[PDB]
Protein backbone atom coordinates (compact mmCIF):
# COMPACT_ATOMS: atom_id res chain seq x y z
CA UNK A 1 0.00 0.00 0.00
CA UNK A 2 1.16 3.46 -1.07
CA UNK A 3 -0.22 5.08 2.26
CA UNK A 4 1.00 3.07 4.70
CA UNK A 5 2.29 4.31 8.04
CA UNK A 6 6.00 3.08 8.39
CA UNK A 7 5.76 3.75 12.68
CA UNK A 8 4.37 1.55 15.42
CA UNK A 9 -0.13 1.80 15.89
CA UNK A 10 0.61 1.54 19.89
CA UNK A 11 2.66 5.04 19.74
CA UNK A 12 -0.99 6.20 18.78
CA UNK A 13 -3.18 3.72 20.49
CA UNK A 14 -3.77 1.55 23.44
CA UNK A 15 -4.67 -2.05 22.85
CA UNK A 16 -7.39 -2.95 25.38
CA UNK A 17 -8.13 -6.27 24.52
CA UNK A 18 -7.90 -9.21 21.76
CA UNK A 19 -11.61 -9.60 19.95
CA UNK A 20 -10.42 -12.33 18.01
CA UNK A 21 -8.56 -14.45 15.23
CA UNK A 22 -10.21 -14.23 12.14
CA UNK A 23 -8.60 -15.63 8.29
CA UNK A 24 -5.29 -14.88 9.34
CA UNK A 25 -3.42 -12.73 11.84
CA UNK A 26 -6.06 -11.52 15.30
CA UNK A 27 -8.27 -8.28 16.17
CA UNK A 28 -7.69 -6.06 18.57
CA UNK A 29 -10.04 -3.46 20.53
CA UNK A 30 -8.02 -0.43 20.65
CA UNK A 31 -8.71 3.28 22.21
CA UNK A 32 -6.72 6.41 20.83
CA UNK A 33 -4.96 7.81 22.70
CA UNK A 34 -5.85 11.63 22.54
CA UNK A 35 -9.48 11.62 21.16
CA UNK A 36 -10.58 8.20 23.14
CA UNK A 37 -12.31 6.46 19.83
CA UNK A 38 -12.42 2.74 19.53
CA UNK A 39 -10.88 1.10 16.47
CA UNK A 40 -10.37 -2.31 15.38
CA UNK A 41 -6.67 -3.12 14.93
CA UNK A 42 -6.06 -6.04 13.24
CA UNK A 43 -2.13 -7.64 13.34
CA UNK A 44 -1.26 -9.54 10.67
CA UNK A 45 3.06 -11.30 11.07
CA UNK A 46 4.73 -9.74 7.52
CA UNK A 47 7.53 -11.72 6.99
CA UNK A 48 10.68 -9.81 5.54
CA UNK A 49 10.90 -12.67 2.12
CA UNK A 50 6.83 -13.12 2.55
CA UNK A 51 4.65 -12.81 -1.08
CA UNK A 52 2.62 -9.11 0.05
CA UNK A 53 0.15 -9.60 -2.06
CA UNK A 54 -2.53 -11.13 -0.17
CA UNK A 55 -1.93 -8.44 2.65
CA UNK A 56 -2.07 -5.85 -0.37
CA UNK A 57 -4.83 -7.04 -2.02
CA UNK A 58 -6.76 -6.97 1.70
CA UNK A 59 -6.21 -3.83 2.47
CA UNK A 60 -6.67 -2.47 -1.74
CA UNK A 61 -10.75 -3.79 -1.05
CA UNK A 62 -11.07 -2.33 2.17
CA UNK A 63 -9.76 1.04 1.20
CA UNK A 64 -11.71 1.26 -1.87
CA UNK A 65 -14.85 0.30 -0.29
CA UNK A 66 -16.94 3.12 1.04
CA UNK A 67 -20.22 1.96 1.54
CA UNK A 68 -22.04 1.48 4.84
CA UNK A 69 -22.61 -1.80 5.36
CA UNK A 70 -18.78 -2.48 4.75
CA UNK A 71 -16.66 -1.90 7.78
CA UNK A 72 -14.51 1.39 7.64
CA UNK A 73 -11.10 1.33 6.65
CA UNK A 74 -8.93 4.00 8.65
CA UNK A 75 -5.37 3.38 7.52
CA UNK A 76 -2.38 0.77 7.79
CA UNK A 77 0.88 0.71 9.67
CA UNK A 78 3.87 -1.75 9.18
CA UNK A 79 6.72 -2.11 11.85
CA UNK A 80 9.28 -4.72 12.88
CA UNK A 81 7.34 -7.41 10.69
CA UNK A 82 3.47 -6.69 11.64
CA UNK A 83 1.25 -5.05 9.64
CA UNK A 84 -2.07 -3.44 11.49
CA UNK A 85 -4.92 -2.87 9.18
CA UNK A 86 -7.25 -0.14 11.39
CA UNK A 87 -11.03 -0.28 10.78
CA UNK A 88 -14.08 0.57 12.45
CA UNK A 89 -15.06 -1.34 15.67
CA UNK A 90 -18.57 -2.69 15.91
CA UNK A 91 -19.56 -2.57 20.21
CA UNK A 92 -21.74 -6.09 19.62
CA UNK A 93 -19.25 -8.02 18.19
CA UNK A 94 -20.64 -10.49 15.58
CA UNK A 95 -24.06 -12.33 14.79
CA UNK A 96 -22.19 -15.61 16.10
CA UNK A 97 -20.97 -14.13 19.09
CA UNK A 98 -24.83 -12.75 19.90
CA UNK A 99 -27.02 -15.76 18.78
CA UNK A 100 -24.55 -17.78 21.18
CA UNK A 101 -25.74 -15.63 24.24
CA UNK A 102 -28.99 -14.95 22.91
CA UNK A 103 -30.60 -18.17 21.18
CA UNK A 104 -32.01 -18.13 17.46
CA UNK A 105 -32.71 -14.61 15.88
CA UNK A 106 -36.39 -13.71 14.98
CA UNK A 107 -37.36 -14.09 11.51
CA UNK A 108 -37.81 -10.23 11.44
CA UNK A 109 -34.30 -10.02 12.94
CA UNK A 110 -33.23 -12.29 9.73
CA UNK A 111 -34.75 -10.27 7.46
CA UNK A 112 -33.20 -6.65 8.88
CA UNK A 113 -29.87 -8.67 8.89
CA UNK A 114 -30.43 -10.14 5.08
CA UNK A 115 -31.54 -7.40 3.37
CA UNK A 116 -28.49 -5.25 5.09
CA UNK A 117 -26.08 -8.07 3.83
CA UNK A 118 -27.63 -7.75 0.12
CA UNK A 119 -27.14 -4.24 0.23
CA UNK A 120 -23.33 -4.77 1.12
CA UNK A 121 -23.15 -7.66 -1.51
CA UNK A 122 -25.09 -5.51 -3.94
CA UNK A 123 -22.19 -2.56 -3.62
CA UNK A 124 -19.63 -5.50 -3.27
CA UNK A 125 -20.95 -7.06 -6.53
CA UNK A 126 -21.04 -3.81 -8.74
CA UNK A 127 -17.23 -2.66 -8.11
CA UNK A 128 -16.38 -6.43 -9.61
CA UNK A 129 -15.64 -7.89 -5.46
CA UNK A 130 -16.68 -11.38 -3.59
CA UNK A 131 -16.74 -11.82 -0.03
CA UNK A 132 -16.25 -15.58 -0.44
CA UNK A 133 -16.17 -16.15 3.39
CA UNK A 134 -20.30 -14.64 4.03
CA UNK A 135 -21.02 -16.17 7.63
CA UNK A 136 -22.81 -15.33 11.32
CA UNK A 137 -18.25 -14.76 12.59
CA UNK A 138 -17.95 -12.09 9.10
CA UNK A 139 -21.47 -10.36 10.34
CA UNK A 140 -20.66 -7.44 12.57
CA UNK A 141 -23.05 -5.37 14.53
CA UNK A 142 -22.33 -1.57 16.20
CA UNK A 143 -23.95 -0.16 18.78
CA UNK A 144 -26.24 1.54 16.71
CA UNK A 145 -28.13 -2.11 15.44
CA UNK A 146 -26.20 -1.27 12.30
CA UNK A 147 -25.07 -4.43 10.33
CA UNK A 148 -21.10 -4.51 8.60
CA UNK A 149 -19.45 -6.92 6.98
CA UNK A 150 -15.96 -8.08 7.77
CA UNK A 151 -13.21 -10.45 7.05
CA UNK A 152 -11.99 -10.18 3.18
CA UNK A 153 -8.92 -12.83 4.40
CA UNK A 154 -10.60 -15.51 2.00
CA UNK A 155 -11.58 -13.09 -1.10
CA UNK A 156 -7.60 -10.94 -0.49
CA UNK A 157 -6.24 -15.05 -0.55
CA UNK A 158 -8.10 -15.71 -3.73
CA UNK A 159 -7.87 -12.57 -5.47
CA UNK A 160 -3.63 -13.06 -4.87
CA UNK A 161 -3.47 -16.62 -6.28
CA UNK A 162 -5.74 -15.74 -8.84
CA UNK A 163 -3.42 -12.94 -10.17
CA UNK A 164 -0.22 -14.96 -9.24
CA UNK A 165 -1.32 -18.01 -11.66
CA UNK A 166 -2.29 -15.64 -14.64
CA UNK A 167 1.36 -14.78 -14.92
CA UNK A 168 2.03 -18.54 -15.59
CA UNK A 169 -1.02 -18.99 -17.78
CA UNK A 170 0.73 -18.16 -21.09
CA UNK A 171 -1.24 -18.25 -24.83
CA UNK A 172 -4.64 -18.57 -24.40
CA UNK A 173 -5.61 -19.45 -27.77
CA UNK A 174 -5.40 -23.27 -27.74
CA UNK A 175 -7.22 -23.57 -24.34
CA UNK A 176 -10.82 -24.89 -23.77
CA UNK A 177 -13.63 -21.88 -22.35
CA UNK A 178 -13.34 -23.90 -19.18
CA UNK A 179 -9.80 -23.34 -18.61
CA UNK A 180 -10.07 -19.92 -19.61
CA UNK A 181 -12.60 -19.48 -16.89
CA UNK A 182 -10.39 -21.28 -13.88
CA UNK A 183 -7.77 -18.81 -14.78
CA UNK A 184 -9.98 -15.61 -15.08
CA UNK A 185 -12.83 -16.48 -12.58
CA UNK A 186 -11.25 -19.77 -10.76
CA UNK A 187 -14.16 -21.82 -12.38
CA UNK A 188 -17.43 -19.66 -10.11
CA UNK A 189 -18.73 -16.62 -9.91
CA UNK A 190 -20.31 -13.34 -7.14
CA UNK A 191 -23.40 -15.85 -6.57
CA UNK A 192 -21.59 -18.09 -4.43
CA UNK A 193 -22.13 -15.31 -2.08
CA UNK A 194 -25.75 -15.25 -2.17
CA UNK A 195 -25.73 -19.06 -1.48
CA UNK A 196 -23.25 -18.36 1.82
CA UNK A 197 -26.40 -15.36 2.50
CA UNK A 198 -29.16 -18.59 2.48
CA UNK A 199 -27.06 -20.48 4.87
CA UNK A 200 -26.09 -17.90 6.88
CA UNK A 201 -30.11 -16.98 7.53
CA UNK A 202 -30.62 -20.76 8.64
CA UNK A 203 -27.31 -20.49 11.08
CA UNK A 204 -29.31 -17.01 12.42
CA UNK A 205 -32.55 -19.04 12.76
CA UNK A 206 -30.76 -22.78 14.41
CA UNK A 207 -27.58 -21.70 15.62
CA UNK A 208 -25.79 -23.65 13.35
CA UNK A 209 -25.50 -24.39 9.55
CA UNK A 210 -27.00 -27.15 8.15
CA UNK A 211 -24.56 -30.27 7.91
CA UNK A 212 -22.57 -28.54 11.14
CA UNK A 213 -22.06 -31.90 12.55
CA UNK A 214 -20.65 -33.90 9.38
CA UNK A 215 -17.28 -34.03 8.47
CA UNK A 216 -16.05 -31.05 6.76
CA UNK A 217 -14.36 -33.11 3.73
CA UNK A 218 -17.49 -35.41 3.59
CA UNK A 219 -19.92 -31.77 3.11
CA UNK A 220 -18.00 -31.08 0.15
CA UNK A 221 -18.43 -34.38 -1.48
CA UNK A 222 -22.25 -34.42 -0.43
CA UNK A 223 -22.50 -31.02 -2.70
CA UNK A 224 -20.21 -32.39 -5.73
CA UNK A 225 -22.83 -35.86 -5.98
CA UNK A 226 -25.80 -35.27 -8.39
CA UNK A 227 -29.20 -35.17 -6.80
CA UNK A 228 -27.87 -33.44 -4.21
CA UNK A 229 -30.32 -31.28 -2.41
CA UNK A 230 -30.17 -27.98 -1.24
CA UNK A 231 -30.90 -27.52 2.91
CA UNK A 232 -34.02 -26.21 4.13
CA UNK A 233 -35.38 -24.79 7.66
CA UNK A 234 -36.08 -27.94 10.20
CA UNK A 235 -38.99 -26.09 12.26
CA UNK A 236 -41.39 -25.77 8.72
CA UNK A 237 -44.14 -23.89 11.02
CA UNK A 238 -42.10 -21.46 12.92
CA UNK A 239 -41.22 -19.58 9.17
CA UNK A 240 -42.83 -17.72 7.19
CA UNK A 241 -44.01 -19.05 3.27
CA UNK A 242 -41.63 -15.78 2.98
CA UNK A 243 -38.91 -17.19 4.77
CA UNK A 244 -38.70 -20.56 3.21
CA UNK A 245 -39.01 -19.12 -0.73
CA UNK A 246 -36.20 -16.58 0.59
CA UNK A 247 -33.93 -19.95 1.51
CA UNK A 248 -35.21 -21.59 -1.59
CA UNK A 249 -34.16 -18.70 -4.26
CA UNK A 250 -30.61 -18.00 -2.29
CA UNK A 251 -29.96 -22.04 -1.90
CA UNK A 252 -30.53 -22.40 -5.76
CA UNK A 253 -27.89 -25.19 -6.57
CA UNK A 254 -27.25 -23.84 -10.08
CA UNK A 255 -25.82 -20.62 -10.48
CA UNK A 256 -27.04 -19.52 -13.81
CA UNK A 257 -30.69 -19.84 -11.97
CA UNK A 258 -29.46 -18.16 -8.71
CA UNK A 259 -30.54 -14.39 -8.37
CA UNK A 260 -28.24 -11.73 -8.18
CA UNK A 261 -27.95 -9.67 -4.85
CA UNK A 262 -30.09 -6.32 -6.56
CA UNK A 263 -32.54 -9.04 -7.70
CA UNK A 264 -32.99 -10.66 -3.95
CA UNK A 265 -33.60 -7.08 -2.67
CA UNK A 266 -36.60 -7.05 -4.39
CA UNK A 267 -37.83 -10.49 -2.32
CA UNK A 268 -41.03 -10.17 -0.34
CA UNK A 269 -38.82 -11.20 2.56
CA UNK A 270 -36.43 -8.36 2.85
CA UNK A 271 -38.53 -5.76 0.98
CA UNK A 272 -41.64 -5.86 3.47
CA UNK A 273 -42.54 -2.49 5.83
CA UNK A 274 -40.49 -1.94 9.29
CA UNK A 275 -37.40 -3.37 9.09
CA UNK A 276 -34.77 -1.20 10.81
CA UNK A 277 -32.24 -1.23 13.73
CA UNK A 278 -34.47 -1.08 16.13
CA UNK A 279 -35.44 -4.65 15.56
CA UNK A 280 -31.40 -5.59 16.33
CA UNK A 281 -31.12 -2.60 19.35
CA UNK A 282 -33.84 -5.83 20.85
CA UNK A 283 -31.31 -8.47 20.19
CA UNK A 284 -28.66 -5.98 22.02
CA UNK A 285 -31.24 -5.78 24.65
CA UNK A 286 -31.46 -9.37 25.78
CA UNK A 287 -27.47 -9.76 25.03
CA UNK A 288 -27.23 -7.29 28.08
CA UNK A 289 -30.06 -8.72 29.91
CA UNK B 1 13.65 -38.34 -8.96
CA UNK B 2 14.44 -41.74 -7.81
CA UNK B 3 16.84 -43.10 -10.52
CA UNK B 4 18.67 -39.62 -11.10
CA UNK B 5 22.08 -39.40 -12.26
CA UNK B 6 23.92 -37.31 -10.42
CA UNK B 7 26.89 -35.98 -12.79
CA UNK B 8 26.99 -33.90 -15.95
CA UNK B 9 25.54 -35.35 -19.00
CA UNK B 10 28.17 -33.89 -21.18
CA UNK B 11 30.36 -37.14 -19.93
CA UNK B 12 28.68 -39.00 -22.38
CA UNK B 13 26.75 -36.47 -24.79
CA UNK B 14 28.11 -33.73 -26.74
CA UNK B 15 25.99 -31.16 -27.12
CA UNK B 16 25.31 -29.90 -30.54
CA UNK B 17 22.56 -27.23 -30.84
CA UNK B 18 19.50 -25.41 -28.71
CA UNK B 19 16.69 -26.76 -30.68
CA UNK B 20 14.00 -24.13 -28.34
CA UNK B 21 13.12 -23.33 -24.63
CA UNK B 22 9.55 -24.49 -24.25
CA UNK B 23 7.66 -23.45 -21.06
CA UNK B 24 10.37 -24.14 -18.87
CA UNK B 25 14.15 -24.70 -19.54
CA UNK B 26 16.18 -25.25 -22.93
CA UNK B 27 16.17 -27.97 -25.19
CA UNK B 28 19.68 -28.96 -26.99
CA UNK B 29 20.03 -31.84 -29.21
CA UNK B 30 22.83 -33.82 -27.93
CA UNK B 31 24.95 -36.71 -29.67
CA UNK B 32 26.15 -40.18 -27.79
CA UNK B 33 30.12 -39.80 -27.25
CA UNK B 34 30.51 -43.85 -27.93
CA UNK B 35 27.27 -44.49 -30.00
CA UNK B 36 26.95 -41.49 -31.98
CA UNK B 37 22.80 -41.76 -31.52
CA UNK B 38 21.10 -38.74 -31.09
CA UNK B 39 18.92 -37.58 -27.89
CA UNK B 40 17.17 -33.99 -26.83
CA UNK B 41 18.29 -32.76 -23.61
CA UNK B 42 16.33 -30.79 -21.59
CA UNK B 43 18.17 -28.51 -19.36
CA UNK B 44 16.42 -27.07 -16.20
CA UNK B 45 18.57 -24.32 -13.70
CA UNK B 46 17.67 -24.89 -9.99
CA UNK B 47 11.56 -28.78 -7.00
CA UNK B 48 7.78 -30.66 -7.30
CA UNK B 49 7.27 -29.59 -10.49
CA UNK B 50 10.42 -30.95 -11.97
CA UNK B 51 9.39 -34.47 -10.30
CA UNK B 52 6.06 -34.24 -11.48
CA UNK B 53 7.05 -33.54 -14.95
CA UNK B 54 10.10 -36.63 -14.63
CA UNK B 55 7.22 -38.81 -13.25
CA UNK B 56 5.00 -38.31 -16.13
CA UNK B 57 7.50 -39.08 -18.64
CA UNK B 58 8.91 -41.91 -16.97
CA UNK B 59 5.36 -43.80 -16.44
CA UNK B 60 4.43 -43.30 -20.71
CA UNK B 61 5.25 -46.54 -22.39
CA UNK B 62 3.52 -45.24 -25.62
CA UNK B 63 4.69 -44.70 -29.53
CA UNK B 64 3.68 -41.38 -29.75
CA UNK B 65 4.84 -40.08 -26.02
CA UNK B 66 8.53 -38.37 -26.46
CA UNK B 67 10.03 -41.28 -25.14
CA UNK B 68 12.32 -40.98 -21.98
CA UNK B 69 15.87 -41.90 -21.29
CA UNK B 70 16.47 -40.70 -17.67
CA UNK B 71 17.91 -37.43 -16.10
CA UNK B 72 20.67 -35.96 -15.21
CA UNK B 73 21.70 -33.26 -11.71
CA UNK B 74 25.09 -31.82 -11.52
CA UNK B 75 25.80 -28.37 -10.01
CA UNK B 76 22.45 -27.22 -9.78
CA UNK B 77 21.52 -28.29 -13.45
CA UNK B 78 18.61 -30.39 -13.97
CA UNK B 79 19.02 -32.57 -17.42
CA UNK B 80 16.11 -34.41 -18.58
CA UNK B 81 17.41 -36.99 -21.74
CA UNK B 82 14.76 -37.73 -24.10
CA UNK B 83 13.92 -38.69 -27.78
CA UNK B 84 15.03 -36.66 -30.54
CA UNK B 85 13.06 -35.59 -32.93
CA UNK B 86 14.73 -35.16 -36.67
CA UNK B 87 11.98 -33.13 -38.15
CA UNK B 88 11.23 -30.52 -35.37
CA UNK B 89 7.58 -29.36 -34.17
CA UNK B 90 4.98 -29.13 -36.70
CA UNK B 91 5.14 -25.18 -36.22
CA UNK B 92 8.74 -25.57 -37.45
CA UNK B 93 7.47 -27.44 -40.39
CA UNK B 94 4.69 -25.33 -41.49
CA UNK B 95 6.83 -22.38 -41.03
CA UNK B 96 8.58 -23.21 -43.74
CA UNK B 97 6.21 -25.61 -45.65
CA UNK B 98 2.86 -23.35 -45.35
CA UNK B 99 -0.37 -25.31 -44.37
CA UNK B 100 -0.67 -28.52 -44.55
CA UNK B 101 -3.34 -31.23 -46.62
CA UNK B 102 -6.33 -32.72 -45.18
CA UNK B 103 -4.75 -36.14 -45.31
CA UNK B 104 -1.74 -35.12 -43.29
CA UNK B 105 -3.68 -33.23 -40.89
CA UNK B 106 -6.12 -36.56 -40.31
CA UNK B 107 -2.87 -38.57 -39.78
CA UNK B 108 -1.18 -36.05 -37.02
CA UNK B 109 -5.11 -36.24 -35.42
CA UNK B 110 -5.20 -39.76 -35.23
CA UNK B 111 -1.56 -39.69 -34.19
CA UNK B 112 -2.63 -37.03 -30.89
CA UNK B 113 -5.55 -38.70 -30.29
CA UNK B 114 -3.59 -42.35 -29.69
CA UNK B 115 -1.29 -40.12 -27.45
CA UNK B 116 -3.96 -38.51 -26.14
CA UNK B 117 -6.25 -41.33 -25.41
CA UNK B 118 -3.32 -43.27 -23.59
CA UNK B 119 -2.58 -40.27 -21.17
CA UNK B 120 -6.04 -39.95 -20.29
CA UNK B 121 -6.04 -43.98 -19.58
CA UNK B 122 -2.83 -43.05 -16.85
CA UNK B 123 -5.11 -40.30 -15.23
CA UNK B 124 -2.69 -37.65 -17.14
CA UNK B 125 -3.64 -34.53 -18.89
CA UNK B 126 -1.26 -32.77 -21.53
CA UNK B 127 -2.80 -29.14 -21.10
CA UNK B 128 -0.44 -28.10 -23.91
CA UNK B 129 -1.50 -29.33 -27.16
CA UNK B 130 -0.18 -27.40 -29.94
CA UNK B 131 1.75 -27.27 -32.75
CA UNK B 132 4.73 -26.42 -31.62
CA UNK B 133 4.69 -29.57 -28.98
CA UNK B 134 3.91 -32.31 -31.62
CA UNK B 135 7.00 -33.59 -32.84
CA UNK B 136 7.89 -34.98 -36.11
CA UNK B 137 11.03 -37.48 -35.96
CA UNK B 138 12.95 -38.51 -39.26
CA UNK B 139 10.97 -41.30 -40.25
CA UNK B 140 7.57 -38.80 -39.78
CA UNK B 141 5.83 -40.37 -36.91
CA UNK B 142 4.39 -38.27 -34.51
CA UNK B 143 5.14 -37.28 -30.85
CA UNK B 144 3.36 -35.33 -27.55
CA UNK B 145 5.97 -33.63 -25.97
CA UNK B 146 6.21 -30.67 -23.45
CA UNK B 147 4.48 -31.75 -20.27
CA UNK B 148 5.74 -28.59 -18.51
CA UNK B 149 2.13 -26.87 -18.39
CA UNK B 150 0.77 -30.92 -17.34
CA UNK B 151 3.89 -30.75 -14.31
CA UNK B 152 2.83 -26.77 -13.17
CA UNK B 153 -0.82 -28.00 -12.73
CA UNK B 154 0.09 -30.81 -10.87
CA UNK B 155 2.38 -29.30 -8.54
CA UNK B 156 0.32 -26.76 -7.66
CA UNK B 157 -2.85 -28.99 -7.33
CA UNK B 158 -0.91 -30.97 -4.75
CA UNK B 159 -1.01 -27.34 -2.44
CA UNK B 160 -10.09 -25.77 -0.67
CA UNK B 161 -9.11 -23.18 1.74
CA UNK B 162 -12.95 -21.85 2.85
CA UNK B 163 -15.27 -23.16 5.30
CA UNK B 164 -17.14 -25.68 3.67
CA UNK B 165 -20.91 -25.28 5.65
CA UNK B 166 -21.81 -21.80 3.98
CA UNK B 167 -19.49 -23.07 0.77
CA UNK B 168 -21.34 -23.00 -2.80
CA UNK B 169 -22.10 -26.54 -4.63
CA UNK B 170 -20.10 -25.01 -7.33
CA UNK B 171 -16.94 -23.76 -5.14
CA UNK B 172 -17.20 -27.33 -3.51
CA UNK B 173 -17.03 -28.85 -7.08
CA UNK B 174 -14.22 -26.71 -8.42
CA UNK B 175 -12.52 -27.96 -5.23
CA UNK B 176 -13.19 -31.58 -5.15
CA UNK B 177 -13.43 -31.81 -9.32
CA UNK B 178 -11.78 -29.68 -11.18
CA UNK B 179 -12.43 -26.44 -12.75
CA UNK B 180 -11.97 -28.86 -16.12
CA UNK B 181 -10.78 -32.50 -17.25
CA UNK B 182 -8.72 -34.25 -19.73
CA UNK B 183 -11.43 -33.53 -22.42
CA UNK B 184 -9.95 -29.27 -22.98
CA UNK B 185 -6.77 -31.41 -25.09
CA UNK B 186 -9.63 -32.62 -27.23
CA UNK B 187 -10.37 -29.00 -28.05
CA UNK B 188 -6.74 -27.91 -27.92
CA UNK B 189 -6.69 -30.71 -30.47
CA UNK B 190 -9.66 -29.18 -32.49
CA UNK B 191 -7.57 -25.88 -32.62
CA UNK B 192 -4.52 -27.19 -34.02
CA UNK B 193 -6.32 -28.89 -36.72
CA UNK B 194 -7.11 -24.95 -37.57
CA UNK B 195 -3.61 -23.86 -36.95
CA UNK B 196 -2.60 -26.66 -39.38
CA UNK B 197 -4.78 -25.69 -41.74
CA UNK B 198 -4.06 -22.09 -40.87
CA UNK B 199 -1.49 -20.89 -39.85
CA UNK B 200 -2.25 -19.70 -37.20
CA UNK B 201 -4.90 -20.66 -34.16
CA UNK B 202 -8.01 -18.88 -34.31
CA UNK B 203 -8.03 -15.34 -33.02
CA UNK B 204 -4.14 -15.40 -32.74
CA UNK B 205 -4.36 -11.18 -34.07
CA UNK B 206 -6.34 -10.25 -31.06
CA UNK B 207 -4.28 -9.14 -27.56
CA UNK B 208 -4.49 -12.17 -25.23
CA UNK B 209 -6.22 -10.82 -22.28
CA UNK B 210 -9.21 -9.54 -24.54
CA UNK B 211 -9.40 -13.93 -25.71
CA UNK B 212 -9.52 -15.16 -22.58
CA UNK B 213 -12.53 -12.70 -21.79
CA UNK B 214 -14.61 -13.75 -25.14
CA UNK B 215 -14.20 -16.97 -24.07
CA UNK B 216 -15.45 -16.84 -20.83
CA UNK B 217 -18.36 -14.49 -21.47
CA UNK B 218 -21.45 -17.12 -22.10
CA UNK B 219 -22.14 -17.10 -25.93
CA UNK B 220 -18.89 -17.55 -27.00
CA UNK B 221 -18.96 -19.45 -30.77
CA UNK B 222 -16.92 -22.06 -31.00
CA UNK B 223 -14.22 -21.46 -34.19
CA UNK B 224 -14.49 -22.92 -37.07
CA UNK B 225 -12.11 -23.25 -40.29
CA UNK B 226 -12.24 -20.18 -42.46
CA UNK B 227 -11.96 -21.81 -46.03
CA UNK B 228 -14.75 -23.87 -46.07
CA UNK B 229 -15.09 -25.17 -49.68
CA UNK B 230 -11.19 -26.27 -49.18
CA UNK B 231 -12.22 -28.94 -46.56
CA UNK B 232 -14.67 -32.11 -46.89
CA UNK B 233 -17.44 -32.24 -44.32
CA UNK B 234 -15.64 -34.98 -42.45
CA UNK B 235 -13.32 -32.06 -41.42
CA UNK B 236 -15.55 -29.47 -40.36
CA UNK B 237 -17.75 -32.55 -38.34
CA UNK B 238 -14.27 -32.90 -36.73
CA UNK B 239 -13.52 -29.44 -36.10
CA UNK B 240 -17.52 -29.56 -34.86
CA UNK B 241 -17.32 -32.32 -32.58
CA UNK B 242 -13.74 -31.69 -30.92
CA UNK B 243 -15.04 -27.72 -30.59
CA UNK B 244 -18.06 -28.52 -28.93
CA UNK B 245 -18.40 -25.68 -26.06
CA UNK B 246 -19.98 -27.95 -23.68
CA UNK B 247 -17.41 -29.96 -21.70
CA UNK B 248 -19.89 -32.96 -20.48
CA UNK B 249 -21.16 -32.81 -24.68
CA UNK B 250 -17.50 -33.20 -25.80
CA UNK B 251 -16.03 -36.64 -27.23
CA UNK B 252 -13.54 -38.16 -25.40
CA UNK B 253 -9.97 -39.46 -27.31
CA UNK B 254 -11.15 -42.90 -27.44
CA UNK B 255 -14.44 -42.18 -28.82
CA UNK B 256 -12.75 -39.07 -31.40
CA UNK B 257 -10.67 -42.37 -32.60
CA UNK B 258 -13.35 -43.58 -34.69
CA UNK B 259 -14.65 -40.66 -36.48
CA UNK B 260 -14.77 -41.12 -40.12
CA UNK B 261 -11.85 -38.20 -40.36
CA UNK B 262 -9.18 -40.51 -38.29
CA UNK B 263 -10.84 -43.67 -39.32
CA UNK B 264 -10.14 -43.28 -43.13
CA UNK B 265 -7.59 -45.74 -45.00
CA UNK B 266 -4.68 -44.64 -46.24
CA UNK B 267 -3.45 -42.70 -42.77
CA UNK B 268 0.44 -43.22 -42.77
CA UNK B 269 4.10 -41.31 -41.88
CA UNK B 270 4.37 -41.22 -45.29
CA UNK B 271 2.12 -38.25 -45.91
CA UNK B 272 4.37 -36.49 -43.62
CA UNK B 273 7.61 -37.75 -45.41
CA UNK B 274 6.03 -35.94 -48.25
CA UNK B 275 5.70 -33.17 -46.51
CA UNK B 276 9.00 -33.11 -45.25
CA UNK B 277 10.07 -33.61 -49.09
CA UNK B 278 8.70 -30.32 -49.75
CA UNK B 279 10.56 -28.90 -46.71
CA UNK B 280 13.97 -30.06 -48.12
CA UNK B 281 13.26 -27.67 -51.00
C1 LIG C 1 -15.01 -13.11 17.91
N1 LIG C 1 -15.58 -11.76 18.18
C2 LIG C 1 -15.10 -10.71 17.24
C3 LIG C 1 -15.48 -9.32 17.71
C4 LIG C 1 -16.07 -9.05 18.95
C5 LIG C 1 -16.32 -7.73 19.34
O1 LIG C 1 -16.92 -7.59 20.57
C6 LIG C 1 -17.23 -6.28 21.02
C7 LIG C 1 -16.04 -6.67 18.48
C8 LIG C 1 -15.47 -6.96 17.24
C9 LIG C 1 -15.16 -8.25 16.86
C10 LIG C 1 -14.49 -8.26 15.52
N2 LIG C 1 -14.44 -6.83 15.19
C11 LIG C 1 -13.92 -6.39 13.93
C12 LIG C 1 -14.05 -5.06 13.48
C13 LIG C 1 -13.53 -4.75 12.24
C14 LIG C 1 -12.95 -5.75 11.47
C15 LIG C 1 -12.90 -7.04 11.98
C16 LIG C 1 -12.21 -8.08 11.19
N3 LIG C 1 -11.42 -7.81 10.18
N4 LIG C 1 -10.90 -9.02 9.74
C17 LIG C 1 -11.43 -9.96 10.47
N5 LIG C 1 -12.25 -9.43 11.44
C18 LIG C 1 -13.02 -10.20 12.45
C19 LIG C 1 -14.43 -10.51 11.94
C20 LIG C 1 -12.28 -11.45 12.89
C21 LIG C 1 -12.63 -11.96 14.25
F1 LIG C 1 -12.09 -13.14 14.50
F2 LIG C 1 -12.23 -11.15 15.21
F3 LIG C 1 -13.94 -12.12 14.41
N6 LIG C 1 -13.34 -7.35 13.20
C22 LIG C 1 -15.05 -6.03 16.16
O2 LIG C 1 -15.11 -4.82 16.14
C1 LIG D 1 11.48 -25.07 -31.73
N1 LIG D 1 12.01 -26.31 -32.34
C2 LIG D 1 12.11 -27.45 -31.40
C3 LIG D 1 12.84 -28.63 -32.00
C4 LIG D 1 13.48 -28.61 -33.24
C5 LIG D 1 14.17 -29.74 -33.69
O1 LIG D 1 14.75 -29.61 -34.92
C6 LIG D 1 15.44 -30.74 -35.48
C7 LIG D 1 14.19 -30.91 -32.94
C8 LIG D 1 13.54 -30.92 -31.70
C9 LIG D 1 12.87 -29.80 -31.23
C10 LIG D 1 12.30 -30.08 -29.87
N2 LIG D 1 12.72 -31.46 -29.62
C11 LIG D 1 12.34 -32.12 -28.43
C12 LIG D 1 12.49 -33.50 -28.22
C13 LIG D 1 12.05 -34.03 -27.02
C14 LIG D 1 11.46 -33.20 -26.08
C15 LIG D 1 11.34 -31.84 -26.36
C16 LIG D 1 10.75 -30.97 -25.34
N3 LIG D 1 10.66 -31.30 -24.08
N4 LIG D 1 10.05 -30.25 -23.42
C17 LIG D 1 9.78 -29.34 -24.31
N5 LIG D 1 10.20 -29.72 -25.56
C18 LIG D 1 10.01 -28.93 -26.81
C19 LIG D 1 8.67 -29.25 -27.45
C20 LIG D 1 10.14 -27.43 -26.54
C21 LIG D 1 10.79 -26.64 -27.64
F1 LIG D 1 10.87 -25.35 -27.35
F2 LIG D 1 12.05 -27.03 -27.88
F3 LIG D 1 10.12 -26.74 -28.79
N6 LIG D 1 11.80 -31.30 -27.50
C22 LIG D 1 13.40 -32.01 -30.71
O2 LIG D 1 13.85 -33.14 -30.75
Amino acid sequence: DPDIFNRDPRDHYDLLQRLGGGTYGEVFKARDKVSGDLVALKMVKMEPDDDVSTLQKEILILKTCRHANIVAYHGSYLWLQKLWICMEFCGAGSLQDIYQVTGSLSELQISYVCREVLQGLAYLHSQKKIHRDIKGANILINDAGEVRLADFGISAQIGAELARRLEFIGTPYWMAPEVAAVALKGGYNELCDIWSLGITAIELAELQPPLFDVHPLRVLFLMTKSGYQPPRLKEKGKWSAAFHNFIKVTLTKSPKKRPSATKMLSHQLVSQPGLNRGLILDLLDKLKN
